[PDB]
């Protein structure tokens, strides 16, 4: 992973944007693929901490700008793009800072009650015009095919562990992976756009009209279930939990809530693999041994 000064962030900016001044930089956050700089109080600029982070980012800029002004609540705009090297798809880019502050379960539950719904009002209308753009534009490394996501996870699984585990151990592996293959219900659905990482530190919420004000961070957005961005809200205390999201599913018009809630419960038990990949996809030994530690040791479905 790579970090940046700030000097090397004006000079990257400077280099395609002369005529840009710049006031006032600072560091606004920071994901798993890019450091975010705040410029001048109006821009989010994006910087990869590495490839694979910079692909997502090149991904992120291309959805938005086939977005623009679709949906109905402010996302970010596309002002600035970096440009590729032998290392990065894409060197950096600069969006306009949507404003507000993340809408965390606490500020939620702290809320009016007319505030609270119209939150999951606005959430859900969100998602039904974002889960009904026209995906047909999209290329293949947009479209995220749950049942091939399964097999090529399970072929990661067995390159990465099979010098790691032990017999009945790979056996509760290839048991858990026929299981999930098995269940049709993961597999049947109308692929859409999906934002996909859709979590309460991605909506912002302006707390002088108690109203949700923007959604952030599509560097995950692929072609695939619309369920994922229900399940992502309903961690019990991570994020807001069954009773506002089944309100959010009801404006939705969801058929098929029992079917939200099995593959939330399947995604909960699928945790421990993602650590494992998401461990050397992203370079963090930690979750790496967090994950061996417990397919080593701990029931999984
Ligand atoms: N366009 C934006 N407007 C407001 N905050 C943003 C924006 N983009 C990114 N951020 C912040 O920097 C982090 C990493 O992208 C975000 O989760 C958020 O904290
Ligand atoms: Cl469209």
């Amino acid at each position: 992973m790579r970090t940046y000064t700030f000097d090397q962030v004006e000079k990257a900016i400077e280099q395609l944007y002369p005529d840009f001044t710049i006031n006032t930089i600072e560091i606004s956050g920071e994901g798993n693929d890019c450091i975010a700089y705040e410029i001048n109080r109006d821009f989010i600029f994006k910087f990869p901490k590495h490839s694979r982070g910079s692909t997502n980012l090149f991904n992120e800029v291309n959805i938005l700008k086939r977005i623009h002004n679709k949906l109905p609540l402010p996302i970010p705009e596309v002002v600035f793009t970096g440009m590729p090297s032998e290392t990065y798809q894409m060197s950096f880019a600069g969006f306009t800072k949507i404003k507000g502050v993340p809408l965390t379960p606490l500020l939620l539950n702290n809320l009016p009650k007319q505030s609270q719904n119209q939150a999951a009002k606005d959430l859900a209308r969100f998602l039904s015009e974002l889960h009904s753009i026209n995906i047909s534009g999209f290329k293949s490394n947009l479209v995220l095919d749950f049942r091939e996501k399964i097999n090529e996870d399970n072929k990661k699984i067995k390159k990465l562990l099979s010098r790691e585990l032990k017999g009945p151990q790979m056996k509760k592996v290839d048991d858990f992976y026929r299981d999930i293959l098995e269940n049709e219900i993961y597999f049947k659905y109308y692929p859409c756009l999906i934002h996909n990482d859709f979590s309460s530190d991605h909506i912002l919420f302006d707390t002088e009209k108690n109203t949700i004000c923007g959604i952030i961070d599509f560097g995950d957005a692929a072609i695939s279930d619309p369920d994922n961005d229900f399940i992502s809200l309903m961690e019990d205390d991570e994020e807001y939990g069954m009773e506002f999201v089944s309100k959010i599913l009801n404006h939705y018009k969801h058929k098929d809530i029992p079917t939200v809630l099995e593959k939330y419960r399947m995604k909960e038990k699928y945790w421990s693999f993602e650590k494992i990949i998401y461990g050397k996809e992203y370079g963090y030994m930690d979750w790496y041994e967090e994950g061996l530690n417990e397919i080593r040791s701990i029931k999984i479905k």
